[PDB]
């Protein structure tokens, strides 16, 4: 679908890792 909005959000938390 065009929900795949989650996944942006999931993207978010990658961020913490890097940091």
């Amino acid at each position: 679908a065009k929900k795949v909005f989650k996944r942006l959000e999931k993207l978010f938390s990658k961020i913490q890792n890097w940091k």
